[PDB]
């Protein structure tokens, strides 16, 4: 069983695709070793259709089963609602790929006559035919990266595989209650798309600290969507139909399985075969829940399989961490091996073998780590960081051209409280803001894969929400950290921390002098770069802020917008 069947058609672009980071004054004031900056293209997608073409060979156990029968009762307790055309509709990104069949993603969300008949057709269709395949098309995704010379250079392009508007509108109707609301049910606290950065740490931390002896690792799946078999799918759909379900969904569900997520033909942007895909597809809806739930029930099977003692997981996706209580050195290192044996009889070997790590810092969760700093008192406050490189990197990039979502407003939200958000993200994009007469307009970006539209003025209430107050005010950062963003700036050109705060101050004064919601972010935002520090207190604005469902699920794929 394949993951892939190829036909030697290549995968082609839909339009030109810049390599290196382009040169432009704003974007080099953040960084100026350009060269290092690169953008995946379709150049490289042979070398990706290559690394993802394997036979999956699966032997499921009885720990297996016994946890797949967990998951299933658990399941049984979730009601899942259909949702009309109109709700579906406006769940669509602005920016969302146009359907083959005459429309486009404004057509979807203003539920233009044309594009409403057609999801209507295919809807019908869905009910009708249970078996042929639904067409997909594979793109290269352009990502970008700082090139690692001591890893390999330059990482191929993603593939991304996606089938047409109408049945991704489709796909939310029948499906997105049940993304929203299964993996929850599922495995609870395990389920890392429920919690904000903080909640993220404060679950981290509470597993580390209620170990006798702690031991954690990471656990990198080599090519995950390629190894999830038609099998997995299969039974992810039998899971959701443990759910109640009204009886147009079911059959939608199951239409879905077998015609889409189960496998189906790869056509380029000129419309050539390209081959036959038997795995996961990244670019549907069920992409991150499905991902998340196969993860889950092999991990925790394998926990079992390895004698893990006190095993806590966090799984996002395809992204597993684990923190146990040691059974001593040598123990631990051959529990981990038999947990990696399992986890490859599941179908799902490792790239590199995780390694068993009794320090919390070093502990990496969605390429995230927890870390501590102080507040005004000496007292040690817990938060989330990661290394800065591929965020400064794709700021530059989004700085210096125009993209529909921006990774640095949700990399601002997400790490608010670390040194390198404070000092150079805030600094650099409210003086780019300014610099373009733009500080008043909404910015598209993502969180956890749904897309939303983010007015850059509200981030002190938002990070007050999200972070409290203290995300303003830390100091005293851990000698790992400091050294981390150190020698990424000196490799990125990046200039160093007190040229930001001299830029700050600047900054800082411009945002003062406009007053409104401008001078609230020019007095919370920074503060660290003032010797003579105003007292912050609680926003008023931050109580009026929904933030309802910001961090409730993954979507990542799944074409939302909230």
């Amino acid at each position: 069983s394949m993951s892939y069947s190829w036909t030697g058609a290549l995968v082609t672009p839909c339009a030109a695709e810049e390599q290196k980071l382009p040169i432009n004054a704003l974007s080099n004031s953040l960084l100026r070793h350009h060269n290092l900056v690169y953008s995946t293209t379709s150049r490289s997608a042979c070398q990706r259709q290559k690394k993802v073409t394997f036979d999956r060979l699966q032997v499921l156990d009885s720990h297996y089963h016994d946890v797949l029968k967990e998951v299933k009762a658990a399941a049984s307790k979730v009601k899942a609602n259909l949702l009309s055309v109109e709700e579906a509709c406006s769940l669509t990104p602005p920016h969302s790929a146009k359907s083959k069949f005459g429309y486009g993603a404004k057509d979807v969300r203003c539920h233009a006559r044309k594009a409403v008949a057609h999801i209507n057709s295919v809807w019908k269709d869905l009910l009708e035919d249970s078996v042929t395949p639904i067409d997909t098309t594979i793109m290269a995704k352009n990502e970008v990266f700082c090139v690692q010379p001591e890893k390999g250079g330059r990482k191929p392009a993603r593939l991304i595989v996606f089938p047409d508007l109408g049945v991704r509108v489709c796909e939310k109707m029948a499906l997105y209650d049940v993304v929203s609301k299964l993996p929850l049910a599922v495995m609870g606290s395990s389920y890392g798309f429920q919690y904000s950065p903080g909640q993220r740490v404060e679950f981290l931390v509470q597993a580390w600290k209620s170990k006798k002896t702690p031991m954690g690792f990471s656990y990198d799946t080599r090519c995950f969507d390629s190894t999830v078999t038609e099998s997995d799918i299969r039974t992810e759909e039998a899971i959701y139909q443990c759910c109640d379900l009204d009886p147009q969904a079911r059959v939608a569900i199951k239409s879905l399985t077998e015609r889409l997520y189960v496998g189906g033909p790869l056509t380029n942007s000129r419309g050539e075969n390209c081959g036959y895909r038997r795995c996961r597809a990244s670019g549907v809806l069920t992409t991150s829940c499905g991902n998340t739930l196969t993860c889950y029930i092999k991990a925790r099977a394998a926990c079992r399989a390895a004698g893990l003692q006190d095993c806590t997981m966090l799984v996002c996706g395809d992204d597993l961490v684990v923190i146990c209580e040691s059974a001593g050195v040598q123990e631990d290192a051959a529990s981990l091996r038999a947990f990696t044996e399992a986890m490859t009889r599941y179908s799902a070997p490792p790239g590199d073998p995780p390694q068993p790590e009794y320090d919390l810092e070093l502990i990496t969760s969605c390429s995230s780590n927890v870390s501590v700093a102080h507040d005004g008192a000496g007292k040690r406050v817990y938060y989330l960081t990661r290394d800065p490189t591929t965020p400064l990197a794709r700021a530059a990039w989004e700085t210096a051209r125009h993209t529909p979502v921006n990774s640095w407003l949700g990399n601002i939200i997400m790490f608010a409280p670390t040194l390198w958000a404070r000092m150079i993200l805030m600094t650099h994009f409210f003086s780019v803001l300014i610099a373009r007469d733009q500080l008043e307009q909404a910015l598209n970006c993502e969180i956890y894969g749904a897309c939303y539209s983010i007015e850059p003025l509200d981030l002190p209430p938002i990070i007050q929400r999200l972070h409290g107050l203290s995300a303003f005010s830390l100091h005293s950062y851990s000698p790992g950290e400091i050294n981390r963003v150190a020698a990424c700036l000196r490799k990125l050109g990046v200039p160093p921390l007190r040229a930001w705060r001299h830029r700050a101050r600047s900054v800082r004064a411009r945002l003062l002098s406009r007053g409104g919601r401008a001078a609230i972010c020019g007095k919370y935002l920074f503060n660290w770069a003032v010797r003579t520090k105003l007292k912050l207190t609680p926003i008023a604005a931050a109580g009026r802020l929904d933030l309802s469902g910001w961090f409730t699920a993954g979507y990542s794929g799944g074409d939302i917008y909230h």
